[PDB]
């Protein structure tokens, strides 16, 4: 019993952090085989940054003007290659700690635990969701770049994020592990602002199955919906539209507790009119969104 | 910018989760040195379990009746004894991933991090409180018996708890590494209950100031309160005492803010008796108790483990 918010452990990424410094930059890197990927960045000044041209940053460095440092060990640098916003720099030491690994892009929605690190170091591990807006609500200061997003399901870790920045509103930027960003950002110092952001419907629908399969019941209610009436209602909350693939995800959660998606789409609705009316759900006053359907059948299963 | 309910990275435990089997009960085991520690009670069948004699369940056992398994190797058990309610089983090969550690006991209020575990594998980490009724509201199924609590200070990994059961409202009860209880609980099923929880005021005021620091400020307001009327309103909303040692201990917060410990309290008072008028502080429409001042400074600074 309980519900938590719960990050996969990470052990497996902890032992594949290092840092990385090109001249007076220092961010973190991922090791991974003998391959340290960061975010390309790493190689700007400070007059760099509003309109970088990395293609004439990069031509101008050497193998011997990154210094990565694994430990209180420096790797030395063979090699260095751009793939979109990413750097990656060849190494002449495979990873010892690589585990098994994949990379993923996510879609919004999805959930992954980061782990922040500073100077190569790890200093915490939390869980987070990409937004619909490709944001995501992390907790980074100065130094956390190069810091990355993953899962681990079974003992393969999908990295699915690497940190690259903070727009002004607090939230963050990143790319997937190829260097591609998540959303119309650019890793430039261009005005940016995340675009306005909504609730993920399908993940709050999981955590209302949830807290069924925990005990609670209050918020049920004797009626049903139609999809396309609780898309109306529920976008005028800033709730994202529900698909039928969603509405077919929630299928084994449905199958589970015995209440149909549509049934828990009108508690949902009721909840969105009415509030908690001093009560709460899995300790919470607000509607949660960042589990999903895979992350609900995880814990509670 | 952002706050998260953040764990300390689980790396160093990790390398340390066991499997533990006595006859047909498997559960976690942490091993540290040559010794795994686990809860007592895995040597319990379910008749045991409703009036159990461990000293006469244990002297019935062998060290090959303890079956333990890192990873896909069977660890040799070379002797067993009882401290408290944990079992710590002699192994012949001392974890050369052992890191430094340290076996503390934490007061209420005190967070840590969790490595729930099944069959000697973690499967995640979350950072939850000692509640002041002595339980945590953990997240746990079955066969999560023996996964740890820890902090990290410094290098050092510091135990503090071991998971040993769900009490009737799904919160849990364990023990410290000495195999000692925390809360009024015994390893037996038999009816027990949690008692009714308080909040946790200091850790309030702290994530109040984490509220601050991320650039919340709605809540503030121009007054101030004594210690003695404001503990007359904690105590009145079912929140813990507020010492004069945790006012000290936000001074720090109190000063990179500029809101003064009773100036924040004017603020939490206020909170109590209206609410939050439909807003909500660092994403949350509740008051949140499981950040500590250190967990907030730890957090809002960056400190690397
Ligand atoms: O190191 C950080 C950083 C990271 N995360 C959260 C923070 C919170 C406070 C202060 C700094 C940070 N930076 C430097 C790079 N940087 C950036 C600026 C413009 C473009 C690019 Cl791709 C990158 C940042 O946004 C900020
Ligand atoms: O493995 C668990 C367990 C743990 N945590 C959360 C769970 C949620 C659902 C089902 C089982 C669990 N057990 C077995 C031991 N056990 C117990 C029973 C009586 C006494 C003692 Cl000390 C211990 C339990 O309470 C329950
Ligand atoms: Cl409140």
């Amino acid at each position: 019993s309980g519900f938590r918010k719960m990050a996969f452990p990470s052990g497996k990424v902890e032992g594949c952090m290092v840092q990385v410094t090109c001249g007076t930059t220092t961010l973190n890197g991922l090791w991974l085989d003998d391959v340290v990927y960061c975010p390309r960045h790493v190689i700007c000044t400070s007059e760099d940054m509003l309109n970088p041209n990395y293609e004439d940053l990069l031509i101008r460095k050497s193998n011997h003007n990154f210094l990565v440092q694994a430990g209180n060990v420096q790797l030395r640098v063979i090699g260095h290659s751009m793939q979109n916003c990413v750097l990656k720099l060849k190494v002449d030491t495979a990873n010892p700690k690589t585990p098994k690994y994949k990379f993923v892009r996510i879609q919004p929605g999805q959930t992954f635990s980061v782990l922040a690190c500073y100077n190569g170091s790890p200093s915490g591990v939390y869980q987070c969701a990409m937004r619909p807006n490709f944001t995501i609500k992390g907790s980074f200061l100065n130094g956390s770049c190069g810091s990355v997003g993953f899962n681990i399901d079974y003992d393969c870790v999908s990295f699915c994020y690497m940190h690259h920045m903070e727009l002004p509103t607090g939230v963050h930027a990143g790319t997937d592990l190829e260097g591609n960003f998540y959303g119309p950002f650019v890793d430039r110092q261009t005005a940016q602002a995340a675009g306005t952001d909504t609730t993920i419907t399908v993940n709050v629908l999981a955590w209302l199955y949830a807290a069924v399969i925990n005990g609670d019941r209050w918020f049920l209610n004797r009626f049903t919906t139609t999809l396309n009436d609780f898309n109306l209602v529920a976008m005028k909350y800033n709730y994202e539209p529900l698909t039928q693939d969603h509405v077919d995800i929630l299928g084994p959660l449905s199958a589970q507790t015995g209440i149909a998606v549509l049934d828990m789409c009108a508690s949902l609705k009721e909840l969105l009119q009415n509030g908690m009316n001093g009560r709460t759900i899995l300790g919470s006053a607000l509607l949660e969104d960042e589990f999903t359907p895979f992350d609900v059948v995880r814990q509670c299963s």
